[PDB]
């Protein structure tokens, strides 16, 4: 029933954000689970926001800031901070730290604003960067704020005296300026309210069963029910099959089982779902299909 | 012959990044490469600048943001970035830009730079070893220099044309300078790129190393971490095993520029001081 934690309502974008440590397999879990929601008749954007993407290595596919398609009802997308720095001074360095959080926003705010797909799923950066993203727009609606009060108040002692004085400000001009600033925070905060919303936007963590990936997962799904961002399913990826004779798969394998038991019980209040190890790398659209097909069973 | 690749100039503190793709084992190898140099004899930082840090789950040890001693010759941080901008303030329209700064995207890799200028000038460390974030955000941090340098200039041009501490900004713009001629220095500075025999970590790692071209970033040394051992002979093993070692011939084919050195899989998790001193051993050798 893990599948059963995608919720979708018609015209309005659902958003998932997959998340965990590095190397968990965020981007195999968000690559599988969009092609699963491709087959089901959803139309789909999976896009990363690890600004070293591997969405591309991933799916095997070319793929870059604009929607690529992948396949019917799938698309995807590499964000490109460069290419979205442009995109922003067209609207109204693309190198410094922060900029791939602010661009994964913009897409945010740009789908939000289109509800062109039922569902968005985000190939997240590793915990601690993904915990700046979303915790971002809360920050950014401050900021914006704050830069509209001081403006107004400046402005309101700048005409003053325009009963006393010659005033030559325009007005007209700056009530206009005001209003943009106003629309744009309404959009910032409409989208920490979609964010926050468990009927819109949910976050699924991906552990593996090893202790350092656990304690990471632990505080951020701590971190996250403070943002308020509804952290609603763990997926166990990477467990050693039962079909293991061997001494040094014994050992490994029933350490494994007993962080699974760990799991259990930190995440006894969520939906758990294990994903097996392959014999190969999970990697390329049919071994993808596979994981997803087991996951969640066969496609709607 | 590994451990030849960092090099030492009593006096002179040496710098070693330690980077690669999420999960891969850079807190592993940074931890064990530290405690390996404390045992020889070398005063020894390590400090993660990844913003979910691991250096405490890994060490097994409680580790702050302030130098934490964890044996003879070994210190740790985990770097705090509010504590770093109230110490940072310490040296309204800014109050709540500080504090509002001091959680936004991007001051993790700041706070790491502030680390790297404060050592760079006090030598008071043989060797300070960062235990980096996957590749993506430390690549910003690695050209955060560059960026840093040009922003304050332009700070200063506009401080002055506004009239109605010149001085000072214009001090720490060549103490930003000097930070980047000692990182791509390779008498002082060095990065270990850190891969797992798996095509996403290879080519991730692959386009990494070029970027790190473009900023005149000495990448000398490979290490393939969680290598499958040989013993392991089920079917499920041979499997993977062989797949493994076409990837290791990729790694060495692909980084032939540089030395590579091997990482076998434990039994168990890589944790605690004796299992990383066990991987030290197996990779450097005894200390001394
Ligand atoms: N269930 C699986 N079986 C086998 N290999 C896997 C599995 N899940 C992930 N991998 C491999 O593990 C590595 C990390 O997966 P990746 O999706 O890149 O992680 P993250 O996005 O969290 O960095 C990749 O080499 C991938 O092929
Ligand atoms: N050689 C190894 N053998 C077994 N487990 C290992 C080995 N190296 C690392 N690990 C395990 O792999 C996981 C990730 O290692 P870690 O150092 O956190 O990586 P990274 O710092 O790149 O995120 C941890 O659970 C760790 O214990
Ligand atoms: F997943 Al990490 F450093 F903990 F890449
Ligand atoms: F190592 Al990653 F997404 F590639 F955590
Ligand atoms: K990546
Ligand atoms: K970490
Ligand atoms: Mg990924
Ligand atoms: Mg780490
Ligand atoms: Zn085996």
């Amino acid at each position: 029933a893990f599948k059963d934690l995608f919720k979708f309502n018609k015209g309005k974008t659902t958003f998932v954000f997959i998340g965990g440590k590095g190397g968990v397999g965020k981007t195999t879990i968000s690559a599988a689970t969009a092609l699963w929601m491709a087959r089901s008749g959803k139309k789909t954007l999976v896009i990363s926001t690890d600004p070293a993407h591997s969405l591309s290595d991933s799916l095997e596919r070319e793929i870059g800031h604009t929607p690529t398609k992948i396949t019917e009802n799938l698309y995807a997308v590499e964000i490109d901070p460069e290419v979205a720095m442009e995109e922003y001074q067209a609207k109204l360095a693309s190198m410094s730290p922060g900029i791939d959080e602010a661009a994964a926003f913009d897409q945010f705010l740009r789908y939000m604003t289109t509800d062109e797909y039922d569902i968005v799923i985000f190939d997240t950066a590793p915990t601690g960067h993904t915990l700046r993203l979303l915790s971002f727009p809360e920050i950014m609606d401050s900021w914006v704020g704050k830069m509209i009060k001081i403006r107004r108040q400046i402005g309101s002692m700048a005409k003053a005296f325009k009963n006393i004085l010659p005033f030559m400000g325009d007005e007209e001009e700056e009530d206009r300026a005001l209003q943009d600033m106003e629309a744009t925070k309404k959009q910032i905060n409409a989208a920490r309210e979609v964010m926050s919303d468990p009927e819109r936007t949910s976050f699924k963590m991906v552990v593996i069963p090893e202790e350092m990936s656990i304690y990471e997962s632990e505080r951020a799904m701590k971190a996250l029910e403070k943002y308020s961002i509804h952290a609603d399913g763990v997926i166990v990826n990477q467990v050693l099959p039962e079909e293991s004779d061997c001494e040094f798969c014994n050992a490994r394998r029933k350490l494994q089982q007993e962080r699974l038991k760990q799991i259990r019980e930190k995440f006894s209040d969520k939906v758990v779902a294990e994903v097996p190890l392959l014999k190969k790398e999970a990697k390329g659209i049919e071994t993808l299909e596979k994981i997803a097909e087991q996951l969640y069973g066969e496609p709607e």
